[PDB]
């Protein structure tokens, strides 16, 4: 379903937050 | 190192259950 | 991460202070 | 002198309890 679209978008945010840039 | 291991443990374990086996 | 970068600010701010420049 | 060892030890405890064991 469309849930998976949010998940990666959520991860991209978290991963970028935990690192630089 | 904790932080890399912790982040990996989150990413791998979550996505692994997502995918078929 | 950004968070441990705060820690490194902690060490030089203190440790460098003592030692003669 | 003594204060140096105390502060150092303290830093070691900080790095231990704070960062990954």
């Amino acid at each position: 379903m469309e849930f998976v679209a949010k998940l990666f978008k959520f991860f991209k945010d978290l991963l970028g937050k935990f690192l630089g840039n």
